[PDB]
């Protein structure tokens, strides 16, 4: 059987109006269809945040209203991708990447893939003295509204978690 | 080694400009990136065509630019979804359609996912005058603009494919 289980199109503009109030703290994001092998999502702003994600498999950006950066890992050195307003980007499998969104009412669609089971994510922080990892945590990652918070805020409540092995410096947790 | 393979952030909607002129016939499509997982397409118009695409992965749309619609096979009826200048639309596996794209420098973002071997795409046409299908051809599909020329130039060749094998009418061919 043949149905359109995820609907019929809709205005995108319009949709992300009405969603405005979950596109700034503290969701901040939303997910347009549910239970599809693409995971599509408008995320706003403001947000900051210290993770570095690693995805073991592509993300695509398209920043349609206003501007954010993703901070980065190239190469093996910190490096900043801008995405300007109407800029598009694909970033490719376990680049780690931390995104920040410093402008309210801006969004930026982002589409994904579901993982399969045992391809797993990574939420990493790095030593802002001396660069070294910090604390990585992987998980098999099935909604980001759910899975992800528990994660970081155990990050942010343990000085262990928190202590760097190479120089010692404790991170600081939520707000670098 | 982590480094950017698909380049960095650029903006979308000079890029559509700078290639209207593949984003019309005959081309009419063109990939943004290549060797990617997520095969990510800008399609022009105006294309009409006669086809059915039965994709076993999701096919996301964003018309960006102008109108354009879907041919559909729903529940086992004919049906038109609709892809209004600013729509977006995500088709589930497997659902057959046939995009129709009438406006001159229209353009619609459309992502999908590259296919694993051995997960074949399927191209069908049906009978104007009684529904059944004509002809049905699988591919392993790796390059739209190569593998999919040859295959529908190889039916609109042949009477033979072109025969409704239920009430014996000779499907149309290419202007349908
Ligand atoms: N990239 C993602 C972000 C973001 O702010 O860009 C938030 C939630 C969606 O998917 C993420 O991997
Ligand atoms: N949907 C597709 C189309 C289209 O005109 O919408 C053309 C080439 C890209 O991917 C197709 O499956
Ligand atoms: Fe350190
Ligand atoms: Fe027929
Ligand atoms: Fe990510
Ligand atoms: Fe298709
Ligand atoms: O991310
Ligand atoms: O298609």
């Amino acid at each position: 059987r043949h149905m359109l289980t995820y609907g019929a199109p809709f205005n995108f503009p319009r949709w992300i109006d009405e969603h405005a109030h979950l596109l700034k703290p503290p969701v901040g994001n939303r997910q347009v269809w549910q239970d599809s092998d693409f995971i599509v999502t408008v995320v706003g702003g403001p947000n900051h945040r210290t993770d570095y994600h690693d995805d073991p498999l592509e993300e695509f950006f398209y920043q349609l209203r206003g501007n954010a950066y993703l901070n980065l890992w190239v190469d093996g050195r910190r490096e900043r991708a801008d995405l300007k307003e109407g800029d598009i980007f694909l970033l490719p499998p376990h680049v780690r990447h931390s995104p920040q969104r410093p402008e309210a009412g801006s969004a930026c669609l982002v589409i994904e893939r579901q993982r399969p089971a045992g391809m797993l994510d990574g939420f990493e922080w790095y030593c802002d003295a001396c660069g070294h990892l910090v604390h990585r945590v992987e998980v098999q990652l099935k909604s980001i509204v759910t899975d992800l918070p528990p994660l970081f805020e155990s990050f942010y409540a343990s000085e262990d978690k928190r202590r760097c092995p190479h120089c010692g410096q404790v991170h600081p947790g939520r707000a670098a």
